[PDB]
Parts: C-alpha cells; structure tokens; sequence
C-alpha cells in the first residue's frame, strides 16, 4: 500500500490507523478522546481531524490506512473543523486555570493553546454545586471540567471491566457518574481511580484529604505522623520536573520534616508488618491443610471487588491488616508506649499512591478504643501540592532519613508496590518460617512483570505449592470466570486492582499520553523499587531489626495472641436473607 501525507509518499505493509502511521513517522496529530487505543464510539471529539483526498475530513484516530490514500493534516479546513471543536468544549467548560489542579499538566489547555480557540461564550456557571459531587470517600467529580470525552468510561471498562463509571442521562443532558446517580461507594465500583489517571482534564479528582492534614499540623496538641508508600518514592520527582524512574526517597524525608510534620515513618515499615502477619498465615494453613486459597487482603480495590463479586472468597482473605491499616494500629498502641505520647494525640498521616486508601482507612471498624487507624490519606499528588504550595524546592532539597522505631524496612517490604511484589515478599519470609532456615535464594522473578495472571509452583519445607499474581481487577474477573481458579489448587494468590501495581495507582502522577508510548511507566516505577531490594542489606521482613524489636518487646509472637488480637481484620459476607 502506498500512503501521501502532507506530499510525503510512504510505502508501507502496516495495517493501522492514520493516527498510528503518523505519529511513527514524525507526523503531528492531535487526539483528545483517543487512549488506551479506543476513542469516543458515541462522541467522537474529532480533534484527530485530517483530510483524505476523494473522501473529506475523517478521524484519524479510528481510521485504518489504505492504498491510494492522499492524506492531509494541516489543512485550513482541517484546522478551523479542530479549532471549531475545541471552542465548542470550551463553550462548557469552566476555563479557570488559575486555582486548577490540573493547571500544570492539563491536556485540554495544551489544545486550546495550540490552536489558540476561545469559546463563543465563556462558561462561569454560579453555583457549582450542581455540577460537584464530592460524597465519595476516595473520588470527586467536577463536571465544569468535564469534556465528555469518555476516556474514564473505557478506562474503567478495560482495567476493571465492572463498568462503574458511565454514561448517564440527568434530566435531558449526558453526563459521566455512577449507577443511577449513586455516590461511587455504594456501588460496585472499586475506587481505584483509574478513571481519574485517564482524565485529561480535573473533572476527576480524588476525595481531598488535604484539610484533614493541615488542621492537624496547626493543631497544638496534636502529634502528627507521617508515613509514605512504597510507591511515592519511585514517582513523585515526576511532577517537580525531575523525570520518570527517578529515587527520591532521601528528598521526601526532607520535604515532609519542612513541611512540619512531627514523626516521619514509613509503610515499607507496616508492609513488613503485613509479611509478618501473612507469612505467619499462610505457614499456618500448610500445617491445617488450608482453607485453600490464600487471598492477599492488602489492597482496599481487591478487597471491594470480593465484596462486590465474590463475597464468598472473603474467608480465604488473610486476616491480616494492610501495611498502612497494621501500621496505623501500632502508631496508636506500639508507637505511644515507646514515645510517652497521649494515644488520643497522635495523627496518622499516610501518603499513598492509591484512591482507594482513603476509603480503606475511613471505615467504621478501623479503629479501637474510639482511636482511627489511620486519621487521614493523601495521595502523591497531593503531597506534591502540598510541597509546591509551600515553596519547598523539592529537586534541590538534600537526603535526610526516616526515624527508625517505625521508618526501618527490608528490601521485602520496598517491592510491595509492584505486581508480585507482595509475593515475592510474602515466600521470602513463609519459607524461612517453615523450614525452620535462613535462606539463600529468595528472588522470585517468575512472579514478576506485567503479565496479567502470573503462575508459579514453589516447594516450601519438602512440599510443592501453588501459587498466582492476579495483575488487575480484569484479570480477577477473568482468572474467576474463565474457570482457572478450579483447573488446580491454588494455595497462595495476590491480587492487584491496579494493573502494574500500586506503582500504577488512581493516586499517582497523570502522564502525557505521548509520554506513555514514550516510557513504561509500569515498569519504570517499579525499577527504583527492586533496585532497593537488591542494595538493602535486610531482604526479608523478619530481619527488620526495629519490626523484630517491636514483636519483641511489645506485640509477641505474630499469628497468635495480642498480634493477631490487634494487627488482623477479617472480612464479612453478609449472612443469607430474602429479599
Ligand atoms: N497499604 C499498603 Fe501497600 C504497601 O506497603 C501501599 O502502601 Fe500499595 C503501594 N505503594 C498502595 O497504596 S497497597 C496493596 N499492596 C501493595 S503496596
Ligand atoms: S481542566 Fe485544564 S483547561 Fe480546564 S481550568 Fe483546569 S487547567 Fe484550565
Ligand atoms: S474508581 Fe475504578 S472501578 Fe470505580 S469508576 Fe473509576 S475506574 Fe471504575
Ligand atoms: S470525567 Fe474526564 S475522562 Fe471522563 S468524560 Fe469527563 S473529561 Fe473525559
Ligand atoms: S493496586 Fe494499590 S493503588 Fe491500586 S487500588 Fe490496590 S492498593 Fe490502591
Ligand atoms: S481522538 Fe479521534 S475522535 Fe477523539
Ligand atoms: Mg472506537
Ligand atoms: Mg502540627
């Protein structure tokens, strides 16, 4: 097939889009609704515009190439249609850059920029109320931002397949939400927020925890603690301009003591912890000969899933609280009787990649004796606000370290953020525990990669074992509905709402869609984290001399007793009732 574009003749064997063929060639072409290769079937944006000699202007974007094919991309008639569009989007749309959180990343304004469109008349609707639903404990919505691009619809039918985030019709006019207009957590969405990393725009943002964290601070008697996740570190730099898979560990540390807070830890800290716990577990059911399969319960998404879908899977979840849930119940126990703080003082911050954290820490049994686990969750980007609104020069800010009692981790813990990594850690310590060893070899690299079901059979104390990484909340429906779960017995399996990760989380950095082609970000993240692991001395969350220390002088032996009195959390299917 030979293709001209813009005069340039091209003799190619590809079969693919316009849009695609472009860009592979330097070729410029703008696209809005276009990610994760679909675009808006019901609504087409037409940014992706371009004129195909003897046919008229068509969509790029959705378009295959095809033999004789004259093609241009820059035509007046091409630009006014692109021009025209845009100017119609900003006819409903709210342009207020100055106090957006999206003002600095935001696709939308590169577009208006670009082809430098203004509205026929601005959009300054009064009373936004209408138009913000802020009821969710993770999501928020702002449809004075919204395109209608759909991105969010598609994104949440391809990573999770639930559909939870749809088209609705509010009284004549087209709008995105929930089932019926319903808040998101009282459906079956699971508060991933990936439909707020395929925003190209800040009509989806996640349930700001920010107040909660400065009132905190400003407050005299409050002691607040402040502990980040595994992922934070390998992705914050993004949005201070200092590049993808970038180690910022030592920076962070720095940034959240200027930014006041009183106590800096570390969820690697709680993630061993949770290995402790779950390690503990799963030895546990070898020697009880189940109840087979183990579930992993750490993540809040997963965990909703089970509950939307399968709730008869809860039982096999481990009791085992999350790292940031099992660390915050020792910073009100643990950390006080080491500190000589008022339990009832104490302010647990965590900062986490994820939406769906939010939702986890405000539930009603994530607490005791009247104090929360966890008293508030911001996401990276919101520390990173956080930070910028502050003033902290970030990238130029030299290494400090976390406290130790509850800030040391293992090389186990660190790799928690990527798909397999729970697993990996989870073996590392469960075979120790039950061969009675300290073992040599503890990579488990057949449990790792962006594989979306990833299988392995280990031999733990003379006794072969299944086990599978479920990458996604899609992949869980596929693994379940495809039947694989019966086609062996399984005897250890994590599951990630997020495909990549947490590395991949509703929380983290927005990416530019060029930028995405451009680098793996899945992969790129998840690199700081294992090369962590491979540069710590401890690799194993039983070797965390400040979490051994604790046990020891504290909690107990994990598993039994008051650790597993205070430290686990057992989900419940609702009992059987008609109707
Ligand atoms: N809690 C917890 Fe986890 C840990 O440690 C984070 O903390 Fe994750 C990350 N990064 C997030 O958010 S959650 C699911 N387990 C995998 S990693
Ligand atoms: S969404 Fe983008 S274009 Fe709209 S106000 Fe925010 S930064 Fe500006
Ligand atoms: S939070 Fe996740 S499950 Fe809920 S609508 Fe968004 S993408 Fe779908
Ligand atoms: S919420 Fe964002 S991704 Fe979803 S339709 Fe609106 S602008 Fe597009
Ligand atoms: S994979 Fe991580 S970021 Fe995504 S929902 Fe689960 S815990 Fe949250
Ligand atoms: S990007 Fe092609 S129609 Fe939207
Ligand atoms: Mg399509
Ligand atoms: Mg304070």
């Amino acid at each position: 097939k030979t293709i001209i574009i813009n005069g340039v003749q091209f003799n190619t064997d590809e079969d693919t889009t316009i849009l695609k063929f472009a860009r592979d060639n330097n070729i410029d072409i703008s696209a809005l609704c276009f990610l994760n290769n679909c675009n808006n079937d019901i609504n087409k944006c037409e940014i992706c515009t371009v004129e195909v000699e003897g046919t008229g202007l068509v969509t790029a974007c959705d378009t295959l190439i095809e033999d004789g094919m004259i093609i241009n991309t820059n035509s007046d008639a091409v630009n006014e249609k692109i021009k025209s569009r845009i100017s119609q989007l900003l006819d409903i749309h709210e342009f207020k850059c100055g106090p957006c959180n999206r003002r600095e990343n935001c696709e939308f304004l590169k577009l208006v920029i670009k082809y430098k469109a203004r509205a026929s008349k601005p959009f300054l609707p009064k009373d936004k109320t209408e138009y913000v639903d802020e009821r969710s404990k993770s999501l928020t919505v702002d449809r004075t931002k919204c395109l209608l691009c759909g991105r969010c619809v598609n994104a949440c039918g391809k990573n999770t397949e639930t559909y939870a985030m749809k088209f609705l019709n509010k009284n004549g006019k087209t709008i995105i939400g929930a089932e019926d207009e319903k808040c998101f957590d009282d459906t079956n969405c699971l508060l991933c927020g990936q439909c707020i990393i395929a925003c190209p725009v800040a009509a989806l943002s996640e349930k700001s925890h920010m107040d909660r964290v400065k009132n905190a601070l400003n407050a005299p008697e409050k002691h607040v603690i402040v502990a980040m996740a595994p992922s934070v570190r390998a992705s914050i730099g993004e949005l201070f301009n200092m590049g993808f898979g970038v180690d910022v560990t030592g920076k962070i540390y720095t940034a959240l003591r200027q930014l006041g807070f009183d106590k800096i830890f570390d969820i690697n800290f709680g993630a061993d912890m949770t290995i402790m716990e779950e390690a503990t577990e799963l030895v546990q059911r070898i020697e009880n000969n189940g109840p087979f399969p183990m579930f992993t319960s750490d993540c809040p998404g997963w965990v909703r899933q089970a509950e939307n879908y399968y709730p008869e899977l809860l039982n096999n979840l481990s009791s085992a609280k999350s790292p940031q849930q099992i660390f915050g119940t020792a910073s009100k126990t643990y950390y006080p009787s080491i500190s000589g703080l008022d339990p009832k003082n104490v302010f647990t911050v965590t900062v986490m990649p994820c939406t769906s954290k939010k939702f986890e820490a405000d539930r009603p049994q994530m607490e005791k004796d009247g104090l929360r686990d966890i008293d508030a969750v911001i996401t990276t980007r919101e520390l990173a606000k956080m930070i910028k609104d502050a003033k902290i020069p970030f990238a130029k800010l030299e290494d400090s370290e976390a406290d130790p009692a509850m800030g040391e981790y293992s090389g186990a813990g660190a790799i928690f953020g990527a798909t397999g990594g729970v697993m990996e850690a989870a073996l590392r310590s469960a075979k120790d525990f039950a061969e009675n060893a300290e073992l040599e070899d503890i990579e488990y690299k057949q449990v790792r990669g962006l594989n979306g079901i990833k299988e392995a059979e280990v031999e733990i104390n003379n006794n072969k074992y299944n086990v599978a990484v479920i990458n996604g909340a899609s992949n869980l429906f596929k693994f379940m509905k495809s039947g694989m779960i019966n086609e062996k017995q399984y005897h250890f399996i994590e599951v990630m709402a997020c495909h990549g990760g947490c590395v991949n989380g509703g929380g983290q950095p927005h990416v530019n869609p060029k930028d995405l082609e451009k680098v793996d970000i899945k992969k790129v993240r998840a690199s700081v984290l294992y090369n962590q692991d491979e540069h710590l001395s401890k690799r194993k969350s039983h070797e965390n001399t400040a979490l051994v220390k604790m046990y020891q002088n504290y909690f107990g032996k994990p598993g039994e007793g008051r650790a597993h009195e205070i430290l686990h959390f057992k989900y419940k299917k609702s009992a059987w009732s008609h109707p």
